[PDB]
């Protein structure tokens, strides 16, 4: 099965994907996570991506498309999270899959308002040891667990990331609505309620 999670920065795509991964064996592909690790390691890929990620801009389609080619899991059910972000990326993904006689089964649009985006990301905390994701209010790290705030969760960068999302996702939504595989979910609900909508759409 191939799933795509679409949604604003902070919608909880990673949170949901990481739960399907551990509970139903899905292979979770988060282009943001993969790029962040490259940047941290200072590989050629990380050097190339750093400038965009720092400013809350999209990494160019050509680099992302090549990346997805390289990281595509050969086996297993896959969740693409934060990919595609443009129609060009979605077309490349649809072609890659078609060559394999696969398709995208479902596109889940995680809808939240801007206010909630800002709330979710500004309060987002990561255990740097494991990459586990917490939220200062909604899902705090337990006592004793040291956490950091991502540099790109700073207010100016969140705002740019949100802007780029609201602009670029419009044609992508249309693209998948045309195929009849898009399902909206209210991602403004608690994590458990969101997970349930997810399972409902895919089951
Ligand atoms: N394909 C692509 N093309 C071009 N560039 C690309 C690209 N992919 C990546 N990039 C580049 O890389 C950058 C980063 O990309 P990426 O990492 O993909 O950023 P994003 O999708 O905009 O958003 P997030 O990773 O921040 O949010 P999320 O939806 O996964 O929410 P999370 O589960 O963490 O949850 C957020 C917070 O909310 C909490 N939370 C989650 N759900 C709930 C809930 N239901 N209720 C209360 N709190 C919740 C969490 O604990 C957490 O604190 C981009 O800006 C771009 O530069
Ligand atoms: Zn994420
Ligand atoms: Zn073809
Ligand atoms: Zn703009
Ligand atoms: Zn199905």
């Amino acid at each position: 099965m191939i799933l795509v999670f679409l949604g604003p920065p902070g919608a909880g795509k990673g949170t949901q994907a990481k739960r399907l991964a551990k509970e139903k064996g899905f292979v979770h592909i988060s282009t943001g996570d993969i790029l962040r690790e490259a940047v941290q390691k200072g590989t050629p890929l990380g050097k190339k991506a750093k400038e965009y990620m720092e400013r809350g801009e999209l990494v160019p389609d050509d680099l992302i498309i090549a990346l997805i080619e390289e990281v595509f899991p050969k086996h297993g059910n896959v969740i693409f999270d934060g990919f595609p972000r443009t129609v060009k990326q979605a077309e490349a993904l649809d072609e890659m899959l078609e060559k394999k006689g696969l398709k995208v089964d479902h596109v889940l649009l995680f809808e939240v308002p801007d206010e909630v985006v800002i709330e979710r990301l500004s309060g987002r905390r990561i255990n740097p040891e494991t990459g586990e994701v917490y939220h200062v209010k909604y899902n705090p790290p337990p006592p004793g667990v040291k956490v950091i705030q991502r540099e790109d969760d700073k207010p100016e960068v969140i705002k740019k990331r949100l802007e780029v999302y609201r602009e670029q996702t419009a044609p992508l939504i249309e693209y998948y609505k045309k195929k009849g595989i898009l399902r909206i979910i209210d991602a403004s609900k608690p994590v458990e309620e969101v997970y349930r909508q997810v399972l409902e759409v895919i089951g």
